[PDB]
């Protein structure tokens, strides 16, 4: 009923945010609305998150789980292949990370946090927040419908898709990206190749792509993402449709034909969304309670940990009575990273990026710089592709074509 920081959500955002707060002696609580383990989408991590996993002391717990290691991202268009190796990049920093079922991953983290001294309470869903200056009174509901209040010096809203605070005080801002649909499931990957240390993204149609994410449990997450009109071209049950879409892609058709699905395929549409501000008196937003761009380059959970870390470190500065420039130490920081992936998303969809990816004799320096963007090092200002992100793709692609005509 009385705490320094109330963390809403036991996802990677709130677990990382919580650990860092606890690490500095304060009293911090996570209320998690679901029972863990609990399914959520967003399974392919980036090397950059290893930084926060390391700082929060989660690395050992995660390693013990034996998740599938990830050494890069592979892009397929027909038979054209562009393999990015995280071991060859412009930036210093981590060169490898994990593909993880989020149920098990997010429980590993939460459970480590609790152990660390964080008190984690499950099956208790926020329902109302009332602010008095920077102090707050939060009401939770347990599984039995009974309500109780929590008093805090600060709320870190790590509610992800719940968008707890953004919805309570109307902080939702349309994204700018146009609506897209997704269909996905896990597949028992009996016919998996003997490679494996990659996420693979498949250029299926002009504006449709697919993700193939290998886990260490025998299964493989597969998801179609793209233009909604495309999905309407298939008729039938989620499973029928899903098996139909796979059958229409040469790169995976035979591999997944007839293989078992761990669960009926799920849809997510209009997943792009932003916030009018990322913080206010008594709170900061994190992860998906901030802004989600697009799944292409698998960054969501890394942004959630990055923002959870930053908001965590900053909320400690607040509690200590230090001056905090949220605009500069938080917002500007999240947007630098978020604006970088934005440019690469746009370029994924507008044709420019593909031209770079599938250029014959791609420059190996450009490749490296691009590779550090894919690894999450989108704060490295020395990396021209970070420096010039809203320009370089369109610019590079023109230069490529100029090269094509010459010959
Ligand atoms: C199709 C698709 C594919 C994606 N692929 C990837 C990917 O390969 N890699 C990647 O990094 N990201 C991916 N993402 C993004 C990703 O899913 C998120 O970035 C990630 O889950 C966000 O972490 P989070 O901690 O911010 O929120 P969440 O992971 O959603 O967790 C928030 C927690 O808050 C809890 N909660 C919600 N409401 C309340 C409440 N009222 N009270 C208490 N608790 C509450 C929830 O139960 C939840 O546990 C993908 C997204 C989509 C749509």
């Amino acid at each position: 009923e009385k705490v320094d920081v109330l963390v809403i959500g036991a996802g990677p955002a709130g677990t990382v945010a919580a650990s860092l707060v606890n690490k500095s002696g304060f009293k911090v609580k996570i209320v998690e609305k679901q029972k863990f383990p609990r399914f959520v989408i967003g399974e392919s991590l980036l090397p950059r998150c290893m930084e926060h996993l390391d700082e929060a002391g989660f690395l050992d717990a995660v390693k013990a789980q034996g998740f599938q290691q990830k050494f890069g991202a592979k892009f397929v268009r027909g038979k054209e292949i562009a393999d990015f190796n995280f071991s060859d990049q412009f930036s210093n920093g981590w060169n490898w990370t994990w593909q993880v079922p989020r149920g098990n991953f997010d429980k590993t983290l939460a459970d480590e946090a609790a152990r660390q001294g964080v008190d984690v309470e499950y099956e208790v869903g926020v329902t109302d927040i009332k602010f008095f200056g920077t102090d707050s009174v939060t009401t939770i509901e347990d599984i039995n419908g009974n309500k109780r209040e929590i008093e805090a010096r600060f709320i870190i809203d790590a509610s992800g898709y719940g968008r707890v605070i953004p919805r309570m005080f109307g902080l939702d801002k349309p994204s700018g990206f146009e609506s897209r649909r997704t269909l996905f499931t896990h597949i028992k990957d009996v016919k998996r190749p003997v490679e494996g240390n990659r996420i693979t993204a498949v250029v299926h149609k002009p504006k449709v792509w697919i993700w193939v994410i290998p886990f260490s449990n025998g299964n493989t997450s597969v998801g179609f993402v793209g233009e909604p009109s495309y999905f309407d071209e298939y008729t039938g049950t989620p499973e029928e449709r899903m098996r139909a879409m796979i059958a229409n892609e040469g790169h995976i058709a035979e591999r997944f034909k007839s293989e078992e699905f761990l669960f009926e395929p799920r849809t997510i549409e209009g997943y792009a969304i932003s916030a009018s501000k990322l913080y206010g008196d008594g709170f900061v937003l994190t992860g998906n309670a901030t802004e989600f761009l697009d799944p292409i380059f698998s960054s969501g959970a890394t942004f959630a940990m990055e923002s959870g870390s930053k908001g965590g470190k900053l909320a400690v500065q607040f509690l200590k009575g230090e001056e905090v420039n949220w605009e500069k130490d938080f917002v500007e920081h999240m947007m630098q990273g978020i604006d970088t992936f934005r440019s690469f998303v746009t370029g994924w969809y507008d044709g420019t990026l593909h031209a770079v990816f599938f250029a014959k004799n791609p420059d190996p320096d450009h490749k490296r710089m691009i590779c550090s963007v894919l690894a999450g090092y989108v704060w490295d200002k020395n990396n021209p592709f970070v420096k010039k992100h809203n320009t370089i793709l369109k610019t590079l692609a023109k230069v490529i074509q100029m090269g094509e005509e010459a010959l």
